[PDB]
């Protein structure tokens, strides 16, 4: 099961779409057939889709690989508010408007996973079928705020560390080769102590200055993600985490609402931040849910087990999405 | 029959695709469904499609409005050779490669009409159905060269005037407001003496310094085509006309070949350079030919009779192309 076909940057079709005067979302496009929009997570890029991009096109689908707001080619407005769920979601609909797409299958991962879930909650007419990698669908509770929730689970302390503007940026921007080589790694090859990131005084303080090259990614691929963040940097990508109050209230404006479109949740066994058990009760709010699970898969789902992901995604699109 | 919906530049999806290191073709994209590539003529732009673009999308087609090599956003290599039929055609296939499109309906006009005809002759597997506006399909004759052909018909003397590099450029670039206001006009509103352009010492020498605003186009639209040519200029656009020897030989490499894919020729009654009678015998080389004709239509077919064009195009796509 060797690694499948990838994507070379200068051999892609780069599309650009302004959805607001100051906001221009970029993307890569390949294939013909039902539109399938791919949204990455933090701190990825459209590149993290390089294995499923050509395969999805191959299966008979149009692939719009999103370069999510703040990341890379896309616009990066320094304002925190420009990254609250509401704005980001609304711009996606606008993205479809400009392209003249009535609907589109939305497949996200990590933050993009959160993104595509709400894009299925508040804009069903716009989403054909929704699929999420690692990120489960938890309906915001009215009585409990992110305050005592992100402080309930010990791993989430890294997020409180992210809240403060500029702190996590200086570190994350300090060494891009290291930062990305340290991050993109299979579970068994970890280094990050998502235990006490605040007490440690950073997320890399307890790690090698020159980590090795993970078995998942090559040197070149790491260099691509390096040149990518040399533009906007991290303030944008990190801002997604900084709008918790807003995302909370906005999500309460739906309460007894359920996702009724074809949905598929893909749990990754070895992911410690987004553990497969968080999606346990999803079946309730999504009566039209189909499951997926990848063994020996870490957080970076696409880079980790590319052949598995493409097998599950394609099989699900052709039956539930494709119609 | 008021003028149909148009296209606003900043509200479009601008895609870019490099097909050679030094060549990057731009385009606008709108709609979902069978891919339909629109190619303009000289000296137009993707904008000349503004009326059929949203309509074609509306009818259920994906619209790739090409910003043809040399014009506007696209790369403009000063070398003449970079505009010979062969190169231009080959890059289009490469354009499909990069986007991952096995086939695409090709609709051209003027030079793009010549373009899409050869793209149907030498690359059938790549063209679903071909349609040309004004430009008929004349199979290059082995015995007769463009020498005594472009010198047979009196109107074509403007082309011999184009051959010399830089001559027609200085004039065409001299006043873009005038140049384009003088050009984009209905037949009854002419000014251009395509009689003796060489003896006159130019194509505008015998015309008003401040021509009026044609009933077809607004001031803004003229200003768009003005800012467009403020980049590359005209050397590129004019170079298309400068590769006659090559286009001749290259076209001889097919002789007894016929276009067998669904084809549609649209003749425009009032066009004096591309008279509807030039297409008379096309029926022979194209056994699968369907006809179209627009009354009171000048050379600028799309701007002139936008409601007619969209009626013919759509009706033909849904039956022959769409499959
Ligand atoms: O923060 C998220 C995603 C959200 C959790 C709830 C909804 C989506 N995951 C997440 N936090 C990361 C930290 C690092 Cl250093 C690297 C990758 C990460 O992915
Ligand atoms: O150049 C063509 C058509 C091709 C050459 C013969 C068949 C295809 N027509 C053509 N020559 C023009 C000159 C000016 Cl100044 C303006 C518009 C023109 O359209």
């Amino acid at each position: 099961a060797p690694l499948p076909t990838s994507c070379n940057p200068s051999d892609m079709s780069h599309g650009y779409v302004t959805v607001k005067p100051r906001v221009r979302l970029h993307f890569v496009e390949l294939g013909s057939g039902p539109a399938v929009c791919l949204c990455h997570g933090f701190p990825e890029s459209w590149y993290s889709w390089r294995y499923q991009i050509p395969a999805l096109a191959q299966a008979g689908y149009r692939v719009l690989a999103m370069d999510m707001k703040g990341y890379g080619e896309s616009s990066a407005p320094p304002e925190i508010e420009e990254y609250c769920m509401e704005v980001l979601c609304k711009e996606m609909v606008t993205f479809l408007d400009k392209l003249g797409l009535s609907q589109a299958v939305f497949i996200g991962h990590d933050w993009g996973g959160m993104l595509v879930w709400y894009m299925a909650l508040f804009y069903p007419e716009r989403v054909r079928a929704v699929a999420s990698l690692n990120t489960p669908f938890i309906p915001a509770n009215p009585n409990m705020s992110p305050l005592e929730s992100i402080k309930a689970n010990p791993v989430f302390d890294y997020q409180l560390y992210f809240q403060e503007p500029g702190v996590a940026e200086a570190e994350l921007e300090q060494n891009l080769s290291r930062t990305f080589k340290s991050l993109f790694r299979a579970s068994d090859e970890s280094v990050l102590s998502m235990h006490k990131v605040c007490e440690a005084g950073g997320l890399f303080v307890n790690s090698p200055e020159e980590p090795s090259l993970s078995r998942m990614v090559t040197e070149e691929e790491i260099q691509f993600y390096v040149q990518q963040f040399k533009k906007s940097g991290f303030r944008g990508p990190l801002n997604w985490y900084r709008n918790m109050e807003r995302n909370w209230k906005w999500a309460c404006k739906s309460l007894g609402r359920k996702i009724l479109i074809p949905a598929l949740m893909v749990t990754a066994e070895k992911d410690f931040v987004l553990v497969p058990q968080m999606s346990q009760h999803m079946e309730d709010w999504i009566p039209h849910l189909k499951r997926g699970h990848i063994e020996d898969c870490g957080h970076w789902t696409q880079m980790d087990k590319p052949t598995e992901v493409n097998q599950i995604l394609i099989k699900w699109l052709d039956s539930d999405a494709r119609n």
